[PDB]
């Protein structure tokens, strides 16, 4: 598709002009819009974090941004082997130290070890009754992999039922939550869950 084509050249140009990133896009990969995702990061990243991204995707855009702009020590997972291959190439084309880990299907248990100040993701969301399952499992598994005062941030669509479920579940897990909404912009939400103590 050529409308996708225009959309991917527009984004690749944004990636380079705003972020200094040379990004190659896989032909059936999601059209990663960097400006929205940077804006998501500004919502919780403060500099210096030991960071895990779940599901970086073909572009690895957020892992790359977190390391370049926020001084983070990044580990990033991907489950799709084609998408993993592009992440590898994007990490290399940008002289990056992100640690790319292949997932055989899990989220964090059985995929990575260690602890983090931040664990973040732009989850798929479409299973569960409202598309919330993945986000809820990530929040369950993330708990033991966070340092005191660590957090999990999720980049999520404007879907009221889905957001409310994720929020109540995260709270039931022991987190507090900040929900910040922004249009950047064809409406997005950053759900930030604080472990604390």
């Amino acid at each position: 598709f050529s409308n996708r084509q225009a959309r991917i050249l527009y984004n690749k140009a944004i990636a380079k002009a705003l972020f200094g990133l040379d990004i190659e896009y896989h032909p059936k990969g999601l059209v990663t819009t960097p400006i929205s995702r940077y804006i998501f990061l500004k919502t919780f990243l403060r500099g210096g974090e030991v960071a895990l991204e779940i599901g970086t995707g073909h572009t690895a855009m957020m892992a790359l941004m977190a390391e370049k702009f926020f001084n983070c020590k990044v580990t990033a997972t991907e489950v799709d082997e084609e998408f993993f291959e592009y992440a590898r190439r994007n990490i290399e084309r940008n002289n990056s130290n992100v640690r790319l880990v292949k997932s055989n299907g899990g989220i964090i248990k059985g995929v990575v070890e260690g602890t983090f100040d931040v664990i973040f993701s732009a989850p798929p969301y479409y299973g569960g009754k409202y598309g919330e399952e993945f986000s809820v499992k990530l929040l369950e598994e993330a708990f033991d992999h966070l340092n005191p005062g660590g957090k999990v941030a999720l980049y999520l669509p404007d879907k009221e039922k889905l957001l409310n479920v994720i929020k109540e579940r995260g709270i039931k897990l022991g987190y507090s939550v900040k929900d910040i909404k922004f249009k950047v912009g064809t409406w997005r939400h950053s759900l930030i869950f604080f472990k604390g103590i």
